[PDB]
């Protein structure tokens, strides 16, 4: 189990963020675009899902709700376990760090790591 989005999810949320075609192709290949806004597509996407607040910080309640909505095959216990761990790490991260486009990938990595610990 990982946090990867499906092709279709990427297409839909990518287009909701007005992705350029070239960037979109890259994101669908699970790589990070090198363009100024392409590298921020993941941030834009997960923010529309409510996983992050608008300042970029981790949204605890919004992460829980989004996990339940989009990964409903995971039990609420498993959702809460990985949420509780990642949230606590996110309390250590300042305003200037959460503002970076890379922070979204750091959050997804935390989740993926907690998923592998099962």
């Amino acid at each position: 189990a990982s946090m990867r989005f499906t092709t279709e999810q990427i297409d839909y949320y990518g287009k909701a963020c007005n992705a350029s075609e070239d960037d979109l192709v890259v994101v669908k290949s699970y790589k990070v675009p090198s363009t100024e806004t392409g590298k921020c597509l993941m941030k834009c996407m997960i923010t529309k899902l409510g996983l992050l607040n608008d300042d970029g910080s981790y949204n605890k309640t919004g992460m829980e709700a989004g996990l339940k909505k989009y990964w409903s095959e995971w039990s609420t216990e498993k959702i809460e376990t990985i949420n509780n761990k990642c949230y606590e790490e996110a309390l250590l991260v300042s305003k200037e760090v959460v503002a970076t486009c890379n922070y979204s990938y750091t959050v997804m990595a935390c989740l993926n790591k907690q998923l592998d610990l099962d």
